[PDB]
């Protein structure tokens, strides 16, 4: 093998399960409740569109300009405090730099925002090749981001293993010519979808170091 990709976010660590409090805050911060509920429903839809609904569902009476700067201050102190690192992934990172692998990252979060999360986590220095969302024209499903990747690391796509988190990522590796696609999981049983959409097997962030060590 060449080269190991990781995807950012659901593999390295896990953004998802912090929104509700970081949003739960934000409407804290307005002198308002939130649930679970109308947040689990929220959560369905891009943030993009899902910031102007949260602030009408919750009666906030300031400018969407406003709202978003509350919503990003909240989501730096929560991250900050509460973003942990994925248990194994740093002992599987050393694996593959203990082989003399190539170690990429592939996220469509932008570089300058990705960067503060990795950094804070010391995981950025793992890294050879790292692509970020704001790299390509077209992200994930369309392959353009993969397709980065394998020409920053000059390798080819066959001897390359990739940890994906989500349908359009699986399509992408897979539309980018890459086989070896590991579904990373989170729960009791999710990963159909990853599976179906090629991934080879699924895995827990814990069991990718022993897939490592199986296939390098």
């Amino acid at each position: 093998m060449e080269a190991v990709i990781f995807d950012m976010d659901g593999v390295l660590m896990d953004t998802e399960p912090l929104y509700f409090e970081a949003y739960r805050r934000v409407a804290e911060s307005y002198g308002k409740p939130y649930t679970e509920d109308l947040h689990r429903r929220i959560m369905g839809v891009p943030e993009r569109e899902g910031l102007p609904i949260l602030m009408e569902a919750l009666e906030i009476k300031d400018s969407l300009e406003n709202f978003k700067k509350r919503v990003h201050e909240e989501k730096k102190r929560v991250f900050s405090e509460l973003l942990k690192e994925n248990p194994g992934v740093r002992e599987a990172l050393e694996f593959v730099k203990s082989k003399r692998i190539k170690l990429a990252l592939a996220t469509s979060t932008p570089q300058r925002e990705a960067l503060e999360r990795l950094r804070r986590l010391d995981l950025e220095k793992y890294f050879d090749v790292m692509v970020f969302g704001d790299q390509v024209k077209n992200g994930k499903p369309d392959p353009e981001i993969y397709l980065l990747v394998l020409e920053r690391l000059n390798v080819v796509p066959e001897k390359v293993v990739v940890f994906e988190d989500s349908k359009s990522g699986v399509e992408a590796a897979k539309s980018a010519g890459i086989e070896r696609i590991y579904g990373v999981v989170h729960s009791l049983n999710d990963g159909k979808a990853l599976l179906e959409a090629g991934a080879v097997a699924l895995v827990k962030p814990e069991e990718i170091l022993n897939v490592l060590k199986e296939v390098l």
